[PDB]
């Protein structure tokens, strides 16, 4: 059994046996494994563009598309954009819960954080990618165009994504990047769209066309 290196929540996640696969256990309920059935049977486009593979499921044990795995180097970061349990978040709109190498910045997810704050956390989680500036507004870039895809969808669905995360990643070498939505073990249904996670992800898109388009 070999621990996979998560960015943040309590999770037990493990590598597969096999390449490009990861098992995570659903602690409390079934709840995660329902609602990837209900969005495949529903929104499957959504569930296409925007979500890791499901394979499959094993007794408590989901296995489920790596995506770190296409990457030399990955840099991940945690973003919460569905609502916390109780608590606000800790950048008013989202909070980020993590981030590759947030220990060498002294990154404390129970901290509160100014704009001024929340934009250095996200400029240092950019580092990595290093001084070359077109390859980095690139990253940034492509982030927008699927976030802003994922915030136009998310007025069509009826469905209230508490406790989610959006999974940044970028490889060292800005050649690669992506954005995905994970864990639906809190998602609900309701009657309406959910207004709190699309302002998440508004908020989140402004950030980034602040940093692609600074000098
Ligand atoms: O991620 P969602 O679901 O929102 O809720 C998580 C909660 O976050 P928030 O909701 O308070 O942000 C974490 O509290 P934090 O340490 O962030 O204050 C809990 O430690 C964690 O429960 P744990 O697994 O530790 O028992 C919850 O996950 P779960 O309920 O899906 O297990
Ligand atoms: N499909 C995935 N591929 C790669 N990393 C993932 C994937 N799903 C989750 N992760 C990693 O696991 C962490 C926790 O994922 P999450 O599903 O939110 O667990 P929990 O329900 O315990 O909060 C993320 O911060 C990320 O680092
Ligand atoms: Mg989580
Ligand atoms: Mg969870």
């Amino acid at each position: 059994i070999r621990i996979f290196p998560r960015i943040a929540g309590r999770s037990y996640i493990i590598y597969g046996q096999t390449s490009g696969i990861i098992c995570k256990r659903m602690e409390k309920s079934d709840n995660e494994f329902v609602i990837y059935n209900y969005i495949s049977e529903h929104y499957d486009k959504f569930l296409k563009k925007y979500v890791p593979k499901l394979y499959g499921k094993n007794n408590d044990m989901l296995l489920l598309e790596d995506l770190t795995y296409n990457y030399n180097n990955p840099n991940v970061m945690d973003v919460k954009i569905g609502a916390r349990k109780r608590k606000s978040h800790t950048s008013g709109f989202f909070s980020i819960r993590g981030y590759t190498n947030s220990h060498d910045y002294k990154f404390d997810p129970d901290e509160y954080l100014t704009s001024e704050s929340t934009i250095n956390h996200i400029k240092n989680f950019m580092e990595a990618g290093g001084e070359n500036r077109d390859k980095t507004k690139q990253v940034l870039l492509k982030w927008i165009m699927k976030l802003s895809e994922l915030a136009n969808d998310l007025f069509e669905i009826n469905l209230k994504f508490d406790g989610v995360s959006l999974i940044f990643i970028y490889d060292d070498d800005c050649s690669k990047c992506d954005v995905n939505v994970v864990d639906f073990s809190r998602v609900k249904l309701i009657d309406t769209n959910d207004q709190m996670t699309i302002s998440a992800v508004t908020n989140l898109i402004k950030i980034l066309s602040e940093l692609a388009d600074n000098p």
